[PDB]
């Protein structure tokens, strides 16, 4: 049985081991060590890094770049014996939130390096590969890049065309292709590269093309890159095309098993995924301070504007989004640290939620600031520009919603299918969070359980209706993913606030209020959303019309109607 | 009785004169003249203007600037006898949509000039003032700017501090102050300036400070400006502080009546307001073509992506937003052309709706484009940056929502108050759009009427509950404004699509579908929103908590909670 809450909720189960009580994973020595790192990392970003300058220069300033190498920032999760800082996922989350608060451009360059660029060596490396490569990766002497995307292939990784052909001797592969929009592509000396290779079936010998992952050194020869791409935001992060022309890659540089490269890619992206929410929780914390400062000090209509309801609601909504995001990030990191093997749905939810939350929070900060928010000097517009890409890379949020919905449906579908399987021989809910949620949160706990039942009822009905065809019911899948996102958000804040109440933390009553306020509205979204899927007779009309309207646009090449004058 | 649909709907009335049938205002000669202008204006923007270049240079290229003067673009609504092109509001809307489609930076510089910068001379000018100033304004020899905002005063125009003191002789006023974020402030030779002046009461002689509007020439002396402000978008538009130091303004340069300057400002902003929706309808038309092109031609997962439901729904929603916006823009312009005196609520709705629609449409275009959408070359990110300010200037959308809700409530409140007024002498719905909506749209017509009844029921209940105190119930006012916005959107598209059906226009069946699809979801938002206001026992809990959460943030100066680790 899966220990994943998200897997369980699609089946109408409460599987709470990875959610309650809100996890604590650090020992006393890890806690003290982390404290001694937070201080210097924070001072570095406060005193040495200049995010506006990096944005203006479209690169990280050299003194900052060298300082980050010295700080250990290129190898935070590399074991100390291999030249790194040796942090676990929860410790890493804490430092990533500092970087996210201060400079997302620096954040993406460091994350492209270690969250995904050489992460596969950490996850799948042999002892030889780890010992050869990790020390110089950790010091930043060799920068890394994750090389998957191609001109033809972004969301559909399985469709990549870069190829790696084995030598007759078996000693090397010859790699040919090009990769697109690679973070650090122009800086990296080590590339994790995904390429199609012929793979022999162990039983029959039949050869089939499958993806294999490779660790590639720039020094192998035949590797060049294009000029830095100009983009809306994260301008300090290098993004370049990378070209592989007749590159000889030693057979011992295969990462994992030949033909298992798609799995390697997906595991890397999954493993790294919590880091986005961690970073963005930090972004939001800094942005909220800016908005609150503005609202505290701006007089309009005879009062400071924090005295007006419209501003109060904006600020309240911002902090709820920050708290949910941060709670998700640390829950997933803790689950990883505690040895969870099934967290992919939760990680995807955290990425979707955190990226969209940070976008909304920063957009509302601009609105609170008024005309000032649109100006360059305050720096908020720079953060908005940086944020836009987080909804697109590391899995587009649209594809991640489909993933969440289909992955959640999978085990329920399997159960349902098992029902009518056996041959005929003719010849002879009770669900509750009582005891897990703190008593002061019992009502919100009940809202969550009722919402879970509503959700699971629709999941079952739609799987019975659509069976394996549900994969093509995208309008429905997006709406189920949204239910799933809100349900996980509810339980994560219920868990966090419950622990705060049980432990008598000083902010526990404020957290209770954040949780209750979040849960009232999330429960209503799930109720209304599930009713729209199950019992609304106009929902199918909407779906038919979305398809018809879009078809008409495509036939025309744009808007079909003229303006009212007709010309 | 008011002829405004929006005024009526707050009272539970269907006042349809300014909505059905969808207005047509141009005569045959105006139509032909407009056609002969659309062609050269479109070619100019296609062949001469370069929006990416203007953005990069942070100014309009000189050849473009001079070309626009030659094209007549600085005086579109100035009568031909006074040097202009002589267009009515509906003709102006048609040309503004071209500019909005191509270059919002150019759009704001031209709009700051004529939609608001000298608009007060058009609306309130004496014959002498019109004849003296309009010819050089229309040719672009003298650029104009609207000078209201100050460091202390943005949304609260009544609080401005710039002063104008009359001379003993009465021949001039001495103007002193500074204005902030003035579009064309560094380019203009003519300023409409709002300043506090002493005003004598005609009856008692008592002096009170009130705002007066002035036409100010740079050549009067004492006027300087600051350097161009750097900003997120519309970078080609000049934005500068303007300083008035001991400026002698002739008494004959008062615009309108002494002390009536607040009214003058509000009328200018109201009169100009439809132009925003017109421009943004054009922006959206161009952006939708870009998204549709991308979706038509991008293969992913073995198909062109327009074959996937998620993309279909995005595209359908984009065109519905464009169609609503465009329909609103031309309805308000037609109402103005036909002599409506009560259109301020509708104009505000159009500004709110169009600015938020264009933002959402462009944001979704980026999402459809994937990583490409974040890059500079495609130009979509530039349009997103340009759009952000449209939710803030010309009235912040938050203040405009409060305006819509309170202005709509006003006449209903007056009626309710009249009920318990008379002294006691002790000594002796049926509403229907039948006959207005086309029969093929009868169901959607009924949705609109039911939604109007739901809305008006809540308006009445809340006015009885809160009376004049409703002005401080901002959470409620925002939610009523949203209902009003959706209700007007429904009837505008019902009206437009009905005319298309009645006239047998070639796109009528597509328009019917746009209308029906829009109305199903808008009706549901109004139903759920009104139920939340009237019958939801947790709504007051949410409001109390928004205020409590915000208060706690303000006390702290930002987020109250630490991260889960506590440090
Ligand atoms: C600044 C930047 C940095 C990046 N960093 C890296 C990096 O370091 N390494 C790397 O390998 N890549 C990197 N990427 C690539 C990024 O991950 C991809 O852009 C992303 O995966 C989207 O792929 P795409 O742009 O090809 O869009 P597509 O996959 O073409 O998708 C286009 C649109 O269609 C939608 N869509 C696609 N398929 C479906 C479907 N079946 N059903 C419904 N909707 C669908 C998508 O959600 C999207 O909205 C980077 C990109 C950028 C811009
Ligand atoms: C590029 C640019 C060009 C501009 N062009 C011009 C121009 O040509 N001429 C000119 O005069 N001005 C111009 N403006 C100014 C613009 O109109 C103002 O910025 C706008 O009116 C907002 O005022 P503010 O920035 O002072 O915000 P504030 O009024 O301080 O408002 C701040 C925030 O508080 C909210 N708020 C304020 N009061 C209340 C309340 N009572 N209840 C609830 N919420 C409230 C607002 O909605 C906003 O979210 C320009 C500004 C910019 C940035």
């Amino acid at each position: 049985q899966s220990m994943s809450f998200a897997v369980g909720m699609f089946k109408g189960q409460l599987t709470t081991d990875q959610v309650f009580p809100y996890p604590s994973v650090l020992n006393e020595e890890q806690t003290q060590f982390l404290k001694e790192l937070v201080e210097p990392v924070s001072r570095f970003f406060e005193e040495v890094n200049d995010p506006a300058k990096n944005d203006a220069l479209e690169m990280v300033e050299e003194t900052t770049w060298q300082g980050l190498k010295e700080l250990g920032a290129f190898g935070l999760q590399v074991p100390s014996e291999l030249g790194g800082v040796g942090l676990c996922n929860t410790q890493y989350a804490r430092l990533v939130e500092i970087v996210g608060m201060h400079d997302l451009g620096v954040g993406i360059t460091l994350g492209a390096h270690q969250s995904i660029g050489f992460k596969g060596i950490l996850l799948f490396g042999t002892k030889a590969q780890k010992e050869k490569y990790l020390p110089k990766l950790a010091s930043g002497e060799t920068v890394a890049a994750f090389c998957l995307t191609e001109p033809s292939s972004g969301s559909d990784a399985a469709s990549i065309r870069t190829s790696a052909v084995p030598s007759p001797c078996g000693k090397y592969y010859t790699l040919n292709g090009s990769k697109l929009w690679i973070s650090n592509g122009g800086l990296a000396d080590i590339f994790t590269v995904f390429a199609k290779t012929p793979v022999t079936d162990p039983a029959t010998g039949a050869v089939k093309e499958k993806i294999t992952a490779f660790v590639v050194e720039r020094g192998f020869g035949g590797i060049t890159h294009g000029p830095p791409e100009k983009k809306m935001g994260i301008k300090a992060s290098n993004t370049a095309e990378v070209f592989f022309d007749g590159v000889r890659v030693p057979s011992e540089n295969v990462l994992g098993e030949v033909g298992s490269g798609f799995k390697v890619a997906m595991h890397i992206l999954n493993n790294g995924r919590f880091g986005m929410a961690a970073a963005l929780a930090g972004t939001m914390r800094g942005i909220i301070a800016k908005a609150v400062d503005h609202a505290t000090n701006r007089t309009q209509f005879g009062e400071k504007i924090h005295n007006f309801g419209l501003i109060q609601e904006k600020l309240a909504r911002m902090v709820m989004l920050q708290y949910v995001t941060e709670s998700m990030a640390y829950m997933v990191s803790a689950n990883m640290d505690q040895g969870a093997t099934d967290f992919q749905i939760e990680a995807a939810i955290s990425k979707i939620f955190g990226s969209e939350a940070a976008w909304k929070v920063t957009d509302e900060c601009i609105q609170i600031m008024g005309g000032m928010g649109f100006m360059k000097e305050p720096g908020v517009e720079r953060v908005l520009r940086d944020l836009r890409i987080f909804r697109i890379f590391e899995g587009t949020n649209d594809i991640l919603r489909l993933f969440v919905a289909l992955q959640g449906c999978m085990d329920k579908g399997k159960e349902l299918s098992g029902l009518g399987s056996a041959l005929k021989n003719p010849f002879g809910s009770g669900l509750s969070l009582s005891g897990l949620v703190h008593p002061e949160l019992s009502r919100s706990g009940e809202l969550a359980v009722r919402a879970l039942e509503q959700f699971a009822t629709v999941v079952e009905a739609k799987l019975i209706k659509h069976k394996k065809g549900i994969v093509n019911e995208q309008f429905l899948l997006q709406r189920l993913a949204d239910g799933a996102i809100d349900l996980y958000a509810m339980v994560v804040v219920l868990s966090r606030a419950s622990r705060s109440l049980s432990e008598g933390h000083p902010t526990a009553q404020h957290e209770k209020m954040l949780c209750d306020t979040w849960c009232i509205e999330a429960a209503a979204r799930i109720r209304e959303g599930m009713a729209a899927l199950q019992s609304d007779p106009w929902q199918q009309e909407l779906y038919r019309n979305f398809k018809s309207i879009s078809k008409a646009l495509v036939e025309r090449g744009g808007v079909v109607t003229s303006n009212p004058l007709g010309f």
